[PDB]
RNA sequence: GGUCUGGGCGCAGCGCAAGCUGACGGUACAGGCC
């Protein structure tokens, strides 16, 4: 893995949870 | 309407050296399919 991948990935998790949380 | 992957740039912080990191930027950028 790399910082970007983690960043790119993490952004998914956070944002993904965003839909659920917001939803 | 949805899903999956990640690469590099800036800034900041720590150190005899070397070396890493930030639910930060970036809700950014890119590509594919149903």
């Amino acid at each position: 893995d790399t910082r970007q991948a983690r960043r790119n990935r993490r952004r998914r998790w956070r944002e993904r949870q965003r839909a659920a949380a917001a939803r």
